[PDB]
């Protein structure tokens, strides 16, 4: 008989990565192994991090230098402190990653189930314990605050609020199409699987995420994909040349479903623009690639300029991607070779935190404007008709001219897609995923005293107070979305710090930067080598269109 | 109108890791990029290889080094020399095998599929392409010798020759066992594909290759492996116990039938006598683990204890097998620290040369020698009670008696297990391998200018000679079993300097051997994180049977 002693990893003991073990029955033991620091609870510094805590800048203060003075960052961006410090951005970042995966949806500790079954969407941090006082941990209300209550009145758009930086719904679309690649949750499965098992930038969102798909896509003549040619223009493949299956809606007829590599993108004009885009360069890399290697087979011509387009996507996402996002002064560079020096795995597996940092939906604008009219979002989705009605060049333009949202600060997610956030609250709390406080002390920064400091104005953080009761038991959605954003910012601070460990671990951990694959010969010669380097986004449109129009990430000035 | 001009790469012009890429119709082009060396052929060597060239000692120098002279390496053993030397050899072998897999059975060259289907054997040297004049590129004859003709006349045993070394049985059914744990070729797919995705030391043989397999073998109580008590011994769960396809004979009552993880491992007292230990190993860990964590699951004491008897094999295999099989007076030491320094990919994948390497089925004796009676090959296969009609106890001393065979110098293989090795030359020319002479150029050695060179004598070159026509068109599997032995030792040079590079990548490559894993709470505390340290052969028999029979890698002296 006893009042069963509470489980003491709901204390979230150990501190600076220091693992919480379970011994007899009410103990705990942190294994502080390489974490920098030592004692009970990984709190007393080592000799080596005492020098490096008490000389470290405030996250919020290397933003400020990355933003300001542009002129110390003309000279940065023409010598070779560029690369140094490329150098710098990438090891830095990515040490917060595990090498190797950890943890996973159903294991809370090491375990070769979790390394293995790539089925499994990994994590950083170790669920909340089922045996804890409050459903996050120790802190916080017996329930926690409604999930629709919370997307109404904190998350739901009043007002269009553009972003401040000027990022247009050309990344938007971009940002949906390159993100549904390793974001493909399985419906049947469960809410932490993923059908997407590449893990990273394997482009399954132009191939497919199986054999037989990707079989049913390609043309096997000259290693070109299906294409199908509509008055003049290439597009990729009506869904009876190419039958996989797709999510098309019922009852538009065969000759206007288009065959691509995800089954949703035929659900956007924009996510279809993109699989166009793509299709057109792959089909134009093989030409490029046959003229080099007349004695090459049907397979070499495919399997190669794969390996060139998964090159340019890597490179368009850290130089003009990240770049505009990051809206540093630094010019970013992808030079694989930077990491040559350090120890860095070049595998990736894609966490359960990364797809929830990542619904930037607020991106998403109040109605669609496409050149002359404005389409409304009952036009714009599922329409079967808009990307051949304009082609590829007119909607390229015209996303590169509208503003999309701002992401940080809440209040600004259109209400059509406000469900999507309350799927993500719903899906963070059955994933049971440690506070917002917790995961800042994960990436290196200080946790919030008060509601004020996050959100920054004393009205709302008194209602999310109240819904609460603690800001150590602060969702992870709410804390990102409704954190105060930067001055002149698209997000706040925790979406730039922890950002960025996932995005340049995801991008540089593919084996193509690997020392092995860098090579020319691995995409056909120098012609081909030379297609990943000084890939553009406008090489990407205007290079396989009749006309080229304004294709950028920002809009004019 | 034309002769089909010849295929460039067919003369192998690249050297030193150099990638022949062909362009146009009848020119190459080879790929130096950081292969140390520039030119047309990477012939022409760099500055800092140009040092090493010209200062590597000759392979079968150093191995003069390490078994001559005992008195120096009894200081070297006693100081930290002995780990600046093991983070030696860990570091010189690995960089040859490529960090992440570069080709396969279907692509010879850097593609996604090679990479992203864990389905494939992986391989070093691309194959020999369809279109060259002879079956082994440029030299030789239009028809390869006779499979059986060459198994008989050069790997055919005459009498038995005893391993100068000692080895003895029980490593020879350790082998058996602890490779097919990576070795499982499927027979439906074909002779280039594996079931064991595992890729490395992931026990697959214990637990099973799947996760069906892997819960119909678990007793889901305590973390323990069904166990089928006998008599008062433990012994592996009966088939109907454990309904998991298993390969038995036809007529064998379930009462007799054992389920283990491999399907194989029923057709021999000996690979049943490891499935025995280490069932009885794992639930002996699963006790000392419910001790120290007494709130813990099911589902953690058994994945906990799966990556200790991984560490187990990893250490067991460093410091005994491969150093027995190594015959170094240098002691080898299991500690992934010595890593830490040194980029390494904790990544490993199976490559079909290794499996080609690792046919040494001439360690199997005339016959099999259980204490008192000497049971013959139709006595010993398929033995269902053997295993019980003994214990552990009995077969493991017995096994530690009996010498093996040895490996080099051919005329050695048993006749009853001699159509393995005529499935082997088939396979290697199925899979299309290059010469023997241009794998070795690929280890950092130098060609066989003669066939006198390779086997050591003048009768058996000669014959060799009118078989295969030139020593560059040699094929690897005659090569290495034919190939003249070291004074003393178990196999020739090319088996230890081919073998070493694949061993320990598979073996450090283990994501356990990472930063991230080799922690103490990884394994469940400290109790944990040292059975892997100090795990003997001794301590795998002794600590789990009722009394401590002599067991060795070697007999007794
Ligand atoms: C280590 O961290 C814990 C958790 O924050 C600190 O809190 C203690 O938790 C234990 C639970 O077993 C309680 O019995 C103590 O009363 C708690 N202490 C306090 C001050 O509240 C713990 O103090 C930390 N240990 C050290 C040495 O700082
Ligand atoms: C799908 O988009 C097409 C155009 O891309 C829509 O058709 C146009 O609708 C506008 C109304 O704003 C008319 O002015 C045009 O004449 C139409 N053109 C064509 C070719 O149809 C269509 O209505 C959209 N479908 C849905 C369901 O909204
Ligand atoms: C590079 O390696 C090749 C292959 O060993 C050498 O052999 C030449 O191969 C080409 C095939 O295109 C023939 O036309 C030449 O006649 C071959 N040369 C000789 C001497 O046999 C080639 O010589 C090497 N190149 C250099 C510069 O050493
Ligand atoms: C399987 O092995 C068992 C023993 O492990 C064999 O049975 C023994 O055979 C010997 C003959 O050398 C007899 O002296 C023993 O009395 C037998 N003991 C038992 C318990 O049967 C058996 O013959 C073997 N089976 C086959 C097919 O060879």
């Amino acid at each position: 008989g006893a009042p069963t002693p509470v489980n003491p990893c709901c204390y979230y003991p150990c501190q600076h990565q220091g693992i919480c073990v379970r011994f007899g029955l009410d103990r705990y033991q942190c294994d502080c192994t390489r974490t920098g620091y030592s004692g009970p609870n990984c709190t007393i510094p080592g000799l080596w991090t005492w020098l490096r805590n008490s000389l470290r800048p405030s996250p919020s203060f290397t933003h400020f230098l990355l933003t300001h003075g542009r002129w110390f960052w003309e000279f940065v961006n023409a010598t070779f402190i560029r690369e140094m410090l490329m150098r710098l951005v990438l090891t830095v970042r990515s040490n917060l990653i595990p090498s190797p995966p950890t943890y996973n949806s159903a294991h809370d500790y090491i375990s070769w189930e979790s390394f293995s079954n790539v089925s499994y969407y990994t994590r950083i941090l170790p669920s909340v314990p089922k045996d804890c006082p409050t459903p996050m941990g120790t802190k916080g209300k017996k329930q926690l605050p409604d999930a629709q209550l919370l997307a109404r009145r904190f998350l739901l758009r009043r007002k269009f609020i553009p972003d401040p930086q000027g990022t247009n719904l050309m990344f938007a679309f971009f940002a949906q199409h390159f993100t549904h690649q390793f974001f493909k949750t399985s419906g049947k499965m469960g809410p932490g699987f993923t059908k997407a098992l590449g893990h990273g930038v394997d482009l399954g969102h132009i191939y497919g995420d199986n054999l037989e798909r990707q079989y049913q896509l390609r043309l096997f003549k000259d290693g070109k994909l299906k294409y199908q040619v509509l008055d003049g223009e290439m597009y990729p493949p009506s869904v009876e040349e190419a039958p996989v299956l797709m999510h098309y809606p019922r009852g538009i007829p065969p000759q206007s479903q288009m065959a691509v590599g995800q089954e949703v993108f035929g659900l956007l004009p924009g996510l279809m623009l993109y699989a166009t885009l793509w299709l057109r360069e792959h089909n134009r890399v093989c030409d490029l690639l046959k003229a080099e290697h007349p004695t090459w087979g049907d397979e070499q011509l495919f399997q190669t300029t794969r390996l060139i387009l998964i090159g340019e996507t890597i490179k368009i996402v850290i130089e003009e991607y990240v770049q505009q996002l990051s809206g540093y002064f630094l010019q970013l560079k992808f030079d694989p070779e930077l990491l040559f020096g350090v120890q860095f795995q070049y595998r990736n597996r894609i966490a359960m935190e990364f797809n929830h940092l990542y619904h930037w939906h607020p991106l998403m604008p109040d109605s669609f404007k496409v050149g002359s009219q404005e389409y409304s979002y009952e036009q714009f989705l599922f329409n079967t008709s808009m990307l051949v009605d304009y082609g590829v060049e007119a909607l390229v333009d015209a996303f590169s001219r509208q503003i999309a949202g701002r992401i940080g600060g809440g209040r600004n997610m259109d209400h059509h897609i406000l469900h999507v956030a309350v799927d993500v609250i719903r899906e963070s709390r059955e994933m049971r995923l440690q506070p917002f406080n917790e995961y800042r002390k994960r990436f290196g920064m200080k946790p919030y005293t008060s509601f004020q400091e996050l959100v920054g104005e004393k009205e709302m953080a008194a209602e999310l107070e109240e819904l609460y009761g603690d800001i150590d038991a602060l969702e992870f959605y709410p804390g990102l979305l409704l954190e105060k954003c930067h001055p002149n910012s698209i997000f706040g601070e925790s979406m730039i710090e922890i950002g960025a460990p996932f995005s340049l671990k995801g991008l540089l951990g593919n084996p193509i930067c690997s020392p092995e694959y860098w090579k020319p010969s691995t995409f056909g010669g120098e012609v081909g080598f030379n297609i990943v380097k000084t890939a553009t986004l406008k090489k990407l449109v205007c290079l396989n269109t009749k006309t080229c129009p304004y294709v950028s990430f920002r809009v004019p000035d």
